[PDB]
């Protein structure tokens, strides 16, 4: 049991549970990488314990040294060249991750000012099926 | 196997294989969290797949979330106040590991320039025993 909770934090198993499902379109484009930093920061930092972001076409599971990088319309998401509209899955208790994509000022604020729209829905059950890349050990074995 | 495999990874159990150990002498005391998070980092750079840093006392299994804080002569790294000297135990391949520490620029230099030393150890055998203590999620089950 506590290695269900290192692996749901290392990205290495799939999660379930309560969340969000936020949708962020980006017509100009306009949202560039350091907006999608803020967003993935607030909603750790209110509490989601298991993220992924997907696009059309691919899916990431983010981890605390997960890469964004990129321009507005296509962002590099841990090797994973993501265009919009965009789609996060966090689990975590869903009226406090809506309430921080709320805050006056907020992540949220990014996505506006460069005229993008944040939906935001809150989900009895979201799945977090995304691994982070596998690598065996070629070095270190069990004891 | 792939227990084994995924135990390791998360930091749920030991590990043991090739490396290097690593000691930090810092009689200033001068080398601040800065240096440390450079030391783990430089260490992952060359594939390291296990890390522990150790003091006198105290034992810490390094994560993909480990932070450290504090002061010279007081590092807390997750949770754990150690002080030096350090020594700091990474399982891979022992010249790359070793190569990673002598690059100018990074955590040696820093130490060298608050009159601190590093040792570096090749070694065919390294043992990582300490483990991770994971926090309880309150939100994500595994699927």
């Amino acid at each position: 049991a506590r290695l269900a909770a290192l692996s749901i934090l290392v990205g290495a198993v799939g999660a379930t549970g309560p969340g969000v499902m936020i949708t962020i379109d980006d017509p100009g484009p306009g949202v560039a990488p350091e907006v999608m930093i803020d967003v993935i920061n607030e909603l750790r930092a209110a509490g989601a314990e298991a993220i992924q972001i997907n696009d059309a076409h691919r899916s990431v599971r983010v981890g605390v040294d997960t890469w964004v990088v990129g321009v507005p319309g296509s962002l590099t998401v841990d090797t994973k060249v993501l265009s919009p509209p965009y789609s996060i899955l966090a689990i975590g208790d869903p009226p406090t991750l809506a309430a921080a994509m709320n805050i006056p000022g907020g992540a949220q604020d990014g996505v506006k000012r460069v005229g993008g729209r944040m939906v935001v829905q809150q989900a009895d059950r979201v799945d977090v099926t995304a691994l982070r890349q596998p690598k065996q050990h070629q070095y270190a074995q069990p004891v």
